[PDB]
């Protein structure tokens, strides 16, 4: 896989960012993994971890599987960098989101992230509390 660059437009929440790729303003969906909703516990949790993540970063990448890039609601689906740091497994390892939606083909990382659900649910962190 390669990492693309792209810009922060607005923090969302826990797993969705609006980023301008390729000059375009578009909504990320973060692949492999779920947050809880900002109305559930821990969202809003979430949803700040993610929001300082993208905002502190001096360069935002994004990375696409070799499967769908864009979702049925027109997300793009990819692996989203802060300073060379990969959202989606931070999200995991501190315990603010689960590995989900597993696609065939659009899997990647999952094993680099079923690596940090384990450490964070062995640390007991936020979710796994
Ligand atoms: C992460 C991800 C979600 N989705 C779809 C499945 C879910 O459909 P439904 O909306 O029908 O439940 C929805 C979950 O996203 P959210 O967790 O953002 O709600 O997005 C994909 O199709 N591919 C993906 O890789
Ligand atoms: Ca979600």
């Amino acid at each position: 896989l390669h990492k693309e660059p792209a810009t922060l437009i607005k923090a969302i929440d826990g797993d969705t960012v609006k980023l301008m790729y390729k000059g375009q303003p578009m909504t990320f969906r973060l692949l492999l993994v779920d947050t809880p909703e900002f109305n559930e516990k821990y969202g809003p949790e979430a949803s700040a971890f993610t929001k300082k993540m993208v905002e502190n970063a001096k360069k935002i990448e994004v990375e696409f599987d070799k499967g769908q890039r864009t979702d049925k609601y027109g997300r793009g689906l990819a692996y989203n960098y802060a300073d060379g740091k990969m959202v989606n497994e931070a999200l995991v390892r501190q315990g603010l989101a689960k590995v989900a939606y597993v696609y065939k083909g659009n899997n990647t990382h999952e094993q680099l992230l079923r690596k940090a659900e384990a450490q964070a649910k062995k640390e007991k962190l936020n979710i796994w509390s």
